């Protein structure tokens, strides 16, 4: 029997509370108490909240502030020659009607309105890690979980964990571009109560496009994956001719290996959104 799965965009209530949250013994804030209790904080927040809640606004902290500054900071003098064409034509637009600047950390209610906008992808605050099933599943109702805590101030490129600033400063231009949330929703309605095998195959077609993804644009390969947008020294690597690179190939990338602790081994290579999804129709076709 099918396994369940949401029907409607409230029944992400039912999910998005099974979490591992803080608390991780080599993390950076793990013996810090103020960390401790802000985790808590922010976990609280993401586990009370209901679908149709407004996404309750935070007051960050000037070491909050400071950690994200240096972040972006860094990844901005990156982007231009690094990022895809749609981050650098979405970019902007945040900063504009978001509040994206180095003193200010943009809130999840007002980025969740502007996408709402722009391609109804919206954000519900996430707690902690979520199984790759129920994950997914958010994305077809274009529903994306987010992290809402910062990185603790002692190491500003801890990127392993996701945090807020990986989530809006990584995924969140691509999300309000049409053929990239399509592509996103299409991967999430495809696992929607699939089998074990099928969603981790999509779960690592997700990782390797929408995580650490390459593109190929006017003949030059940019980045489109959040995972290496929102880190400094990958993103890096990734363009620099030391890394190896294949082309996007569903039934050949879902069987790659996804790596957290370390640079990716390989990154795929898409020609396009539009062809990537594409890609991923056949491919679905055979996973049932
Ligand atoms: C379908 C995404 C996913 N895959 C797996 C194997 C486990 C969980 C999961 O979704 C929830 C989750 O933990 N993650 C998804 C969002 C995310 N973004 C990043 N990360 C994650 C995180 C995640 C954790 C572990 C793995 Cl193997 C993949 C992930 F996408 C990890 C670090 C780079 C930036
Ligand atoms: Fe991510």
């Amino acid at each position: 029997s099918v396994p369940w799965f949401p029907k409607k965009i409230s029944d992400l209530d039912h999910c998005a509370n099974r979490v591992l949250m803080y608390g991780d013994a080599d993390h950076p804030g793990f013996k810090d108490n103020v960390y401790r209790k802000r985790r808590k904080y922010f976990a609280d927040l993401a586990m009370n909240y209901k679908h149709g809640d407004p996404i309750p606004k935070v007051e960050f902290t000037e070491e909050e502030i400071k950690t994200w500054g240096t972040v972006f900071q860094e990844l901005n003098k990156l982007y231009p020659t690094h990022a895809c064409r749609e981050y650098l034509k979405n970019l902007p637009l945040l900063s504009k009607y978001c509040g994206y600047r180095e003193d200010n950390i943009p809130q999840l209610e007002d980025v969740s309105n502007f996408l709402k906008e722009r391609t109804g992808f919206s954000i519900r605050p996430v707690a902690g890690y979520l199984s790759p099933r129920d994950f997914l599943s958010g994305l077809a109702f274009r529903v994306f979980h987010c992290t809402q805590y910062v990185r603790h101030s002692s190491d500003p490129f801890y990127t392993p964990e996701p945090d807020t600033c990986h989530e809006l400063l990584g995924h969140v231009p691509l999300l309000a571009e049409p053929s990239f949330a399509q592509f996103s929703q299409e991967i999430g309605l495809a696992s929607l109560g699939a089998s074990e095998e099928a969603v981790q195959k999509l779960a690592t077609c997700y990782f390797f496009t929408v995580e650490f993804g390459l593109c190929k644009q006017d003949g030059q390969l940019r980045v489109f994956g959040a995972g290496l947008l929102s880190s400094i020294s990958e993103l890096k690597h990734a363009l620099s001719g030391h890394a190896k690179v294949k082309p996007f190939d569903p039934k050949i990338t879902c069987k790659q290996e996804c790596l957290i602790t370390t640079f990716q081994d390989v990154y795929f290579v898409s020609e396009s959104f539009e062809d990537a999804k594409e890609k991923m129709r056949e491919f679905t076709k055979t996973i049932k």
